[PDB]
């Protein structure tokens, strides 16, 4: 039944992917940010200038208070505001309607963006990392309990809306093989990298380097986020294979964007990146190979040229490594949390390279794989 889900999803990369859901009685619409990399149901609870619409508690019925107080940081942006329940549903997703905890948002600061549509956010990860502690159920684990709906669901981004499939895998939706990796640890969406190339090149680090502090996967980040030390290391190596141009500096930290004659861009010089995770059996991993088209994310020209305009989409982290949207796109994902494992395949909206393609390929053989995760 999972057709009525396809295309569920609007939004871009660099705005954050949107699902509609009603809360409240009546219900009340609005549009929520998918968000794998955080655990806490929050919506715009009042008037805010980059707010079309809010939740208004006072006209639900079913509102109940919970009487205490969250707060939420994330890499960027905050909130802060009230607990309570209420009924929620999703419109195109399955038919069913939970109680579910909801963050009443009163204060925030760098966390609505002017004109993006949406209005809050779905914290699709796991309890250990929901605010103000792991008593407050999220929204997920509340459907699956009340409901049943099985306890997974998959993400297709697709770049320059989307789908999330609630409930089950959509085999329409991918090609190729579906590959899994372990979970490693259910707060976050926690996995273990254990090789990086670069063009076919080994980095040859330490691999406890790439899951420093770890390695997440977080539908609500646009970049792929590096640790300084692998972050250096990435783009020495990109700048290397694209020196026959000349870019900024500001260019490499994410800020200047370049652009070139409308279908000019020289997509040959930039390397692709080859992320290989753990597998599911002893000594195995696979990779899923990124093109530039990814990491190179389009925006809109600064001027009246016709122009094709990127910013560069990997930037360094402090906190691991975040597989953010821009790695998303153009696979499907799965987050199967009943064998807590995550599924990568090529994704059926997949952008076109000339002569390479973004694959999932497997089985490799990886020796100490445990090793490769930080403690
Ligand atoms: C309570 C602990 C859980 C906290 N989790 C996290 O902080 C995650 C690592 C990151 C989150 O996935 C967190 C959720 S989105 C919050 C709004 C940001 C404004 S910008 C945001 C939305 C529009 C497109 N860019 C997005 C982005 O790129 N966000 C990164 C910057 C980020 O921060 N994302």
């Amino acid at each position: 039944s999972f057709v009525e889900m396809v295309d569920n999803l609007r939004g871009k990369s660099g705005q954050g992917y949107y699902v509609e859901m009603t809360v409240g009685s009546p219900p009340q619409t609005l549009n929520i940010l998918v968000d794998t990399g955080s655990s806490n149901f929050a919506v715009g609870a009042a008037p805010h200038p980059f707010l079309h619409r809010y939740y208004q508690r006072q006209l639900s019925s079913t509102y109940r208070d919970l009487r205490k107080g969250v707060y939420v940081p994330y890499t960027q942006g905050k909130w802060e505001g009230e607990l309570g329940t209420d009924l929620v549903s999703i419109p195109h997703g399955p038919n069913v309607t939970v109680r579910a905890n909801i963050a009443a948002i009163t204060e925030s600061d760098k966390f609505f963006i002017n004109g993006s549509n949406w209005e809050g956010i779905l914290g699709l990860a796991y309890a250990e990392i929901a605010r103000p502690d792991d008593s407050l159920e999220p929204f997920f684990d509340s459907l699956v309990k009340q409901t049943h709906v099985p306890n997974l669901f998959s993400l297709q981004l697709c770049g320059a809306g989307g789908s999330m499939i609630i409930g089950g895998i959509d085999h329409s939706l991918y090609t190729g093989s579906l590959w899994y990796t372990p979970i490693r640890r259910e707060w976050y969406y926690e996995v273990i990298i254990v090789r990086v190339e670069i063009n076919g090149q080994d980095l040859k680090m330490d691999c406890k380097e790439y899951n420093y502090d770890k390695s997440i996967v977080d539908s609500g980040t646009t970049n792929l986020r590096l640790p300084k030390k692998v972050f250096e290391a990435a783009v020495k190596s990109i700048k290397a294979a694209s020196s026959t141009e000349k870019f900024p500096d500001g260019f490499w930290l994410g800020e200047q964007l370049v652009c070139w004659q409308a279908g000019t861009t020289p997509w040959n010089i930039f390397p692709v990146i080859s992320l290989y995770l753990m597998g599911e059996v002893t000594n195995q991993s696979f990779r899923i190979t990124i093109l530039p088209q990814q990491y190179l994310r389009p925006v809109e020209d600064v001027a009246t040229s016709q122009d094709d305009c990127y910013k560069f989409a990997i930037s360094q982290s402090s906190t691991g490594t975040v597989m953010g949207a821009v790695i998303m796109e153009g696979f499907y994902v799965v987050f199967d949390r009943a064998r807590k494992r995550i599924g990568f395949a090529v994704s059926a909206c997949h952008v076109h390279d000339e002569f390479r393609t973004a694959a999932v390929e497997g089985p490799f053989v990886t020796l100490d794989m445990e090793d490769c995760g930080y403690n």
